[PDB]
């Protein structure tokens, strides 16, 4: 009985640091979600602050290439502040549905951040205006960085990126390094959240806030907002938005669930005036499908450390 | 960021194949449970049969040597039958409560079976008659084997062991091999469950049944029964038993919870006529405390494979 171990470096080497593999994996997974060919229990929170927890996210995906597993992801808001460590960390375990035996142990933080960015990309394909040019990011942390990276990889027509962080220094670092990575694009450090949001055709919230600040009349007409960090958006926006989209309804306790957009069962953006809001809680099937996708490529390229179970 | 990997062989080498380390670990853990110095969410079942599932069991134990983690344990009743693999398998992850980062990845099946046997031993210390000589095991699988091993290690006064399995061949193998391990003890293969149970001062159920068969008037007066497999015991026994003990009440949806027996807050057996029933659902704090105990000894004896997280 063997298990393939894949650290973050191995995952990158297997192609886990580019958005396309996650877009591909989620596309098939979200299709499976719409066809209800999955099992996804409620995720229990282990708290001993909102960003101080470890969440167990188990799921099963059906099919001929059926896969099971869990994401065991921890978090401490203090980690970057007081320890110079990433806030989130954890492992992903994959399981053979035939025996339920574990077949893979994989680092989770990179996969988690990249699938989350892929959620925004996929939603933008259906909900954002065609050829949108202004992107807005709030929160210059790990998640926000991968959000920006993925959107740039997937949308070549992006010309300006408006960035804001409550911590001015965090925003300054973020803008400066990305300005070097993409010189032809103007990265604009705003002085408040309102200036950044009101200048964005696509707005992504990547903070750790516990109280909303996003007001409805900030949003441009035709704007699409991927509410990744959930708590950033005022209730009025949920009411005044032309279309509200979630990833999984029962999990969020309505225009559509994200899976129905990819299957064409429910249309996405229908005009360039619609203000569309995405509220994705994050699903375990996203982590498991992404992990199983990467794990297979690693096996192909002989990447990873083989462990014995017994 | 490093993680110590410990397979089943490493766990044995670190002393994970003797009951005493589990009795020690649970004793402190059950003490912590009684003092409510723990966090233990409800465990979600992942089903895609009763023994066909994967269970996420996360918990946190407080203190100066506080520890967090999860047991991700899968099961397939078909595994021994059609594949010659153990029914249960899985991994245990340990986490540093300060950062919630993972610090250990450990095989779970051995630890799981041994802590479960330690639950029976500890309960027997309080609920079984002093110097009991007749032990009864129903179910000759992996769990039942470790149940027998641990009881023999902890109770030298055991003279006879009555064994039964619905599958006659399973019972025959079990009895024969254990008769060679302990020749001075009479291992008696019974022809029905009733004969085995009615001859036991301590009765342990280790099957995978879904319907009760244990009747009240089978039980001797003074008997103690550790209902490990849960479903073996008829409802009448719960009513007619002099004392009913569980491991965790809220988890089982009453004389005492097991933790209160170890703290002396509630007495155990008070006379040798009391028929006492233990109904242990199994707690994550049992797996996590046992794992953290073993993990520490492995670090001392330089046992295990060091992995990099990034
Ligand atoms: N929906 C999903 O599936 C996922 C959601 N999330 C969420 O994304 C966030 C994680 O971000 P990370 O980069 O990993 O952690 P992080 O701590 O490294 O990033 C936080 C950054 O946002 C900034 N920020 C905080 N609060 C703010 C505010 N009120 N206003 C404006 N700007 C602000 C902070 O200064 C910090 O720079 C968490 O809230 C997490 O819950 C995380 C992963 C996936
Ligand atoms: N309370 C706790 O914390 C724990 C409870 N359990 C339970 O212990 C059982 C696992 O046993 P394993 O040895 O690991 O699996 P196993 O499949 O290897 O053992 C099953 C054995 O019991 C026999 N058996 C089944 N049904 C029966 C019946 N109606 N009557 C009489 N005899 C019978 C089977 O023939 C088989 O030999 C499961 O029911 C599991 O849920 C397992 C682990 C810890
Ligand atoms: N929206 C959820 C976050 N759930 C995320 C957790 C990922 C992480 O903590 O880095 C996930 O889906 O994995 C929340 O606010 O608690
Ligand atoms: N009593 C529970 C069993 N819970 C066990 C699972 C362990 C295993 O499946 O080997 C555990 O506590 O780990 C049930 O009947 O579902
Ligand atoms: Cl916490
Ligand atoms: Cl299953």
């Amino acid at each position: 009985r063997e298990m393939l171990y894949l650290n973050r470096s191995d995952i990158e080497q297997a192609g886990g640091n580019h958005s396309q593999v996650y877009v591909d994996a989620l596309t098939e997974a979200l299709t499976a979600h719409a066809h209800n060919d999955f099992v996804q229990p409620l995720k229990p929170y282990l708290r001993q602050h909102i960003a101080d927890r470890i969440i167990a996210m188990p799921s099963h995906i059906g099919g001929e290439h059926a896969i099971s597993g869990i994401k065991w992801i921890g978090s401490k808001h203090d980690n970057p502040s007081k320890r110079n460590m990433e806030r989130a960390s954890g492992v992903i375990i994959l399981n053979d549905p035939e025996t339920n035996y574990p077949i893979a142990v994989m680092e989770a933080s990179l996969i988690s951040s990249m699938r989350t960015a892929a959620v925004s990309v996929i939603a933008a394909k259906h909900l954002a205006k065609k050829g949108f040019k202004d992107l807005t990011i709030i929160g210059c942390g790990l998640i926000g960085d991968k959000q920006l990276q993925s959107m740039l990889e997937q949308f070549d027509h992006i010309e300006r990126v408006f960035v804001y962080d409550q911590f001015s220094e965090a925003c300054a670092r973020f803008v400066d390094r990305w300005q070097q990575q993409r010189p032809e694009i103007n990265f604009i450090a705003t002085e408040n959240a309102k200036e950044a949001v009101s200048n964005g055709e696509v707005v992504i919230t990547c903070t750790v806030t516990d109280q909303p600040y996003i007001e409805y009349d900030w949003l441009q007409k035709g704007a699409f907002i991927s509410n990744i960090s959930i708590m950033d958006v005022h209730k009025e926006v949920f009411i005044k938005a032309d279309k509200v989209v979630v990833d999984d309804w029962s999990q969020c306790n309505l225009h559509a669930e994200l899976g129905q957009l990819v299957t064409g069962d429910i249309p996405g953006r229908e005009d360039d005036d619609e203000i569309i809001l995405l509220n994705p809680m994050g699903m375990a099937i996203e982590d498991i499908s992404s992990a199983y996708f990467i794990y297979q490529q690693a096996q192909q390229q002989n990447i990873g450390t083989t462990l014995n179970l017994y």
